[PDB]
C-alpha cells in the first residue's frame, strides 16, 4: 500500500468483489425487512440499505435489484419517520449518481415518491429529494414527461420560498428544464405564482449561480404571451435591470434578452429611472448584443410614453443613440431600433423639441438622411423617414436637413412607392408594405414644407401634379399628408394657381366632407387660397361653401 498502485489494486480488487458479494447475500433480505410490517424494523434496514448505497460495490446490487429499488421508493413515500425518509431518500440520492439507478429509479416509480417528497418539512430530505429529481431530468429520458404528470412544477416553484441558495439554483434549474419548449408546464408556473416568486429572488439574493439559473427560467417564460405580462406586474423589468452591470456577462446578457421580450408591454410601468438610465449606458459597450438589445430595449420602452421619453433625453439618451447609429454602420439589426428611439424621442412629449435640435448639435442629420439610400432596406427606411419628419418640426433643421439632400430622396421614395401600388392594383415587400411609405415620406415632406426655400425645392422637383393624385388615395392619413403638403404650399401665388390648374379644386372641394379634422381642414385650406384674388363673386361664394357645407 506505501509503495504502488501495484498493491493498492490488489486491496480494491479484494475489499471490492468483497463487499460486492457481502451485498447480494444481503440484498434479498433488507428488501423484506422493509416491506415488513413492523415499523421499527423497516428503520433499522433503510438504515442499513443507506449504509451500503455508500459503497460501491454493494451500490452497483441495489442498483441492479428492480425488486430493491421499489421497495426503497415505496417505503420512502409510506414512511412517517424523519430518518427512514431522510436515508431512503438519501439512498436513492446515491443511486442516482448512477445511468443504472437513474433507470431503476424511473422504473420503480420514484419520481412520482420523489415529487411527493418536496412537499416534506424536513430540509435534508428535501434536498436530496430535489437533487435526485434534478439528475432524472437531466439525464433520465422521458423523467421530465413524468415529472409534469406527478405535478412537480407547483410543489417546485412552491419551494422557491427556501433561502438556502444553493437549494434555490438547483430547484429553480429544474423549472427551466421543465418550461423549455413546453407551454403547458410555463401556464402551470404561472398559475403557482411562479413569476413573483423568481423575481422576488433577482431582487433579494447575489448568489451569481442562482441569479443566472433564475433569469433562465424567465426567459423561457419572457416568451410566453401570457407570462410575459406577468413577470411584468411583479416587476421583473426592474428587477432584471439590476444585474445589466453584474460582472457575470451570461447573466447579463439573459437579462438583457429577457428584458427585450418584455418591453413591448411594460410600456405603463413606473419606476423604470434605474433600467431606463443604466440602459442607455450600455449604449456605449464594447459587446455588440449589448448594444444592440440596449437600443432594442429602449426602443419599446421609449414607444408612447412620455414619462420615459423625457427621463431618456435626460440621461443623454439622444446623444447616446445617435453614436449609436453612428457606430452601427450598415449593421441595421441596430439602426433599425436605435432610429426607432429617436423617433420616439422627438414627438408626444415635453422635452420632445430638445432632442429635436440635439440629434442635429451632436452631427446626426448626415447619418440620418444617409440612411435613406442603399443599401438601407425598407424596414430601416420606414422607420428613418419617420425620424426625418419628427426632425422637421424643429425650424432649426429645415435648412441643415435640405442641405444633405433629403427632400430629393423623400419625393423620389415617395414616387416609386407609389408607383408601385399603382401597378399592385392592374401588396407588402420585406415586411413593409409601400402604402406606407406613401403617408411617411408625404407626411414628412408637409412638415419640412414649413420652410419657404424647402417649398420650391419640393416644388421644382414637380411634385405638384403628383400630391394632388394621392388626394383620391382610398387611405385617409395619405389624403390628410397629401393635403397637407399642398397646403403648406397653396401659400405661394405661382404654387396655388399651379395646384389649380391640375385640377384640384374639384377634389378638394369634395375633401371638405370628409369624416377627418384634418383631411377637411387643409383641402378648405388649399381652396381658400387658390380662389385667393379672384372676381369678388367666386369668393363670396366660396366662403359660404367652407360656411354651409361645414
Amino acid at each position: 500500500e506505501p509503495s504502488q498502485m501495484l498493491k493498492h489494486a490488489v486491496v480494491n480488487l479484494i475489499n471490492y468483489q468483497d463487499d460486492a458479494e457481502l451485498a447480494t447475500r444481503a440484498i434479498p433480505e433488507l428488501t423484506k425487512l422493509l416491506n415488513d410490517e413492523d415499523q421499527v424494523v423497516v428503520n433499522k434496514a433503510a438504515v442499513m440499505v443507506h449504509q451500503l448505497s455508500k459503497k460501491e460495490a454493494s451500490r452497483h446490487a441495489i442498483m441492479r435489484s428492480p425488486q430493491m429499488v421499489s421497495a426503497i421508493v415505496r417505503t420512502m413515500q409510506n414512511t412517517n419517520d424523519v430518518e427512514t425518509a431522510r436515508c431512503t431518500s438519501g439512498t436513492l440520492h446515491n443511486l442516482s449518481h448512477h445511468r443504472e439507478g437513474l433507470l431503476a429509479i424511473f422504473k420503480s416509480g420514484g419520481i412520482p415518491a420523489l415529487v411527493n417528497m418536496l412537499g416534506s418539512p424536513v430540509d435534508s430530505v428535501l434536498f436530496h429529494a430535489i437533487t435526485t429529481l434534478h439528475n432524472l431530468l437531466l439525464h433520465q429520458e422521458g423523467a421530465k414527461m413524468a415529472v409534469r404528470l406527478a405535478g412537480g412544477l407547483q410543489k417546485m416553484v412552491a419551494l422557491l420560498n427556501k433561502t438556502n441558495v444553493k437549494f434555490l439554483a438547483i430547484t429553480t434549474d429544474c423549472l427551466q428544464i421543465l418550461a423549455y419548449g413546453n407551454q403547458e408546464s410555463k401556464l402551470i408556473i404561472l398559475a403557482s405564482g411562479g413569476p413573483q416568486a423568481l423575481v422576488n429572488i433577482m431582487r433579494t439574493y447575489t448568489y451569481e449561480k442562482l441569479l443566472w439559473t433564475t433569469s433562465r427560467v424567465l426567459k423561457v417564460l419572457s416568451v410566453c404571451s401570457s407570462n410575459k405580462p406577468a413577470i411584468v406586474e411583479a416587476g421583473g423589468m426592474q428587477a432584471l435591470g439590476l444585474h445589466l452591470t453584474d460582472p457575470s456577462q451570461r447573466l447579463v446578457q439573459n437579462c438583457l434578452w429577457t428584458l427585450r421580450n418584455l418591453s413591448d408591454a411594460a410600456t405603463k410601468q413606473e419606476g423604470m429611472e434605474g433600467l431606463l438610465g443604466t440602459l442607455v449606458q450600455l449604449l456605449g459597450s464594447d459587446d455588440i448584443n449589448v448594444v444592440t438589445c440596449a437600443a432594442g430595449i429602449l426602443s419599446n420602452l421609449t414607444c408612447n410614453n412620455y414619462k420615459n421619453k423625457m427621463m431618456v433625453c435626460q440621461v443623454g439618451g439622444i446623444e447616446a443613440l445617435v453614436r449609436t447609429v453612428l457606430r452601427a454602420g450598415d449593421r441595421e439589426d441596430i439602426t433599425e431600433p436605435a432610429i426607432c428611439a429617436l423617433r420616439h424621442l422627438t414627438s408626444r412629449h415635453q422635452d420632445a423639441e430638445m432632442a429635436q435640435n440635439a440629434v442635429r448639435l451632436h452631427y446626426g442629420l448626415p447619418v440620418v438622411v444617409k440612411l435613406l439610400h442603399p443599401p438601407s432596406h425598407w424596414p430601416l427606411i420606414k422607420a428613418t423617414v419617420g425620424l426625418i419628419r419628427n426632425l422637421a418640426l424643429c425650424p432649426a433643421n429645415h435648412a441643415p436637413l435640405r442641405e444633405q439632400g433629403a427632400i430629393p430622396r423623400l419625393v423620389q421614395l415617395l414616387v416609386r412607392a407609389h408607383q408601385d401600388t399603382q401597378r399592385r392594383t392592374s401588396q407588402f415587400v420585406e415586411g413593409v408594405r409601400m402604402e406606407e411609405i406613401v403617408e411617411a415620406c408625404t407626411g414628412a415632406l408637409h412638415i419640412l414644407a414649413r420652410d419657404i426655400h424647402n417649398r420650391i425645392v419640393i416644388r421644382g422637383l414637380n411634385t405638384i401634379p403628383l400630391f394632388v393624385q394621392l388626394l383620391y388615395s382610398p387611405i385617409e392619413n395619405i389624403q390628410r399628408v397629401a393635403a397637407g403638403v399642398l397646403c403648406e404650399l397653396a401659400q405661394d401665388k405661382e404654387a396655388a394657381e399651379a395646384i389649380e390648374a391640375e385640377g384640384a379644386t374639384a377634389p378638394l372641394t369634395e375633401l371638405l366632407h370628409s369624416r377627418n379634422e384634418g383631411v377637411a381642414t387643409y383641402a378648405a385650406a388649399v381652396l381658400f387660397r387658390m380662389s385667393e384674388d379672384k372676381p369678388q363673386d367666386y369668393k363670396k361664394r366660396l366662403s359660404v361653401e367652407l360656411t354651409s357645407s361645414l
